[PDB]
DNA sequence: CCCGGACCTGTGACAAATTGCCCTCAGACGG
DNA sequence: GCCGTCTGAGGGCAATTTGTCACAGGTCCGG
C-alpha cells in the first residue's frame, strides 16, 4: 500500500549530513530514478504535500529551502566524495521543481536495504531517520533483527555535532531521543544496551522486533 | 594514608535552530 | 472575457527541540 524504497547499502551507511526535507526529498529521488537515465527528476509541490501530510503553502517552503541547501552538500563512500547537484534546481511551471542528480552517483543509489516510506515519515529528527535506515540494513523477512554499530562510526558517518564526541551529550541529545521516535513514531519496537571496554563506553548492541 | 590530576557520569542553564501555524496576495484555469 | 476559486510563493510568529558548556560528584593513578 506505498512506494517501497530500496537503496544501495553504500548509501545507507554513506558520510552525509542532510535535513529532515532534504532526506524526505531524496527517497521520492531514488524512487524516481529506480523506476527506469540522465539523473533529472522533478517534484511536484501538491503531491509532496499529500504524501507528508502538508498545506501547499507549507509544503512550498520546505522544497525551497530545501533545495537551496543543498549547494555545497558533499557524500562520502569509504574513500570517495562527490556532490549531491551539478546544475542549480529550477521551476518551469509554478508548483514544479525540476532538478539535476548527479549522475555518477546512480550506481552508488542502485546488498541492499529496503523499507516502505510510511515506515518513516512521521519521524521528525534526520539522525533518526539515519538509526531506522540502518537498523532495516539488518532485518530479517520476519520483521526482526539484531546489530551492534560502533560508536566512532555513528559519529563518522551519521556526522554528529562536535559536542556528541561527550558521552552523556551523546546518550541525551542524540541516542535516547532517536530510540524514542522510532518507538513512537514507526512500527518497530526497539531495545539497546551499551557494550563498554574499561571506562570508556565502545559499541551499541540494537535488538529489535515488527508489531 | 591523602593530594592533585585525568578519566568517567549526570544535570541545570542558556543559545541556536526547527517545528507547525498564521496571513497576504498574485498566477492559472475554467465556465 | 471577466471574475471566483483553488494554489502556492512570499512574509512572519511563539513553543519545542537540539547543541554547548559549567559544575557536582564518582574512580584510580602516581607521587
Ligand atoms: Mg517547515
Ligand atoms: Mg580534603
Ligand atoms: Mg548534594
Ligand atoms: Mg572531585
Amino acid at each position: 500500500n506505498s512506494p517501497r524504497i530500496v537503496q544501495s547499502n553504500d548509501l545507507t551507511e554513506a558520510a552525509y549530513s542532510l535535513s529532515r526535507d532534504q532526506k524526505r526529498m531524496l527517497y521520492l529521488f531514488v524512487d524516481q530514478i529506480r523506476k527506469s537515465h540522465d539523473g533529472i527528476c522533478e517534484i511536484h509541490v501538491a503531491k509532496y504535500a499529500e504524501i507528508f501530510g502538508l498545506t501547499s503553502a507549507e509544503a512550498s517552503k520546505d522544497i525551497r529551502q530545501a533545495l537551496k541547501s543543498f549547494a555545497g552538500k558533499e557524500v562520502v563512500f569509504y574513500y570517495e566524495s562527490f556532490p549531491w547537484f551539478i546544475k542549480p534546481a529550477h521551476s518551469p511551471s509554478r508548483g514544479l521543481y525540476s532538478v539535476h542528480i548527479n549522475p555518477y552517483l546512480i550506481p552508488f543509489f542502485i546488498r541492499f536495504t529496503q523499507f516502505r516510506l510510511s515506515e518513516t515519515k512521521e519521524i521528525t529528527n534526520p539522525y533518526a531517520m539515519r538509526l531506522y535506515e540502518s537498523l532495516c540494513q539488518y532485518r530479517k523477512p520476519d520483521g526482526s533483527g539484531i546489530v551492534s554499530l560502533k560508536i566512532d562510526w555513528i559519529i563518522e558517518r551519521y556526522q554528529l555535532p562536535q559536542s556528541y564526541q561527550r558521552m552523556p551529550d551523546f546518550r541525551r541529545r542524540f541516542l535516547q531521543v532517536c530510540v524514542n521516535e522510532i518507538n513512537s513514531r514507526t512500527p518497530m519496537r526497539l531495545s539497546y544496551i551499551e557494550k563498554k571496554k574499561g571506562r570508556q563506553t565502545t559499541h551499541i548492541v540494537f535488538s529489535f522486533r515488527d508489531i
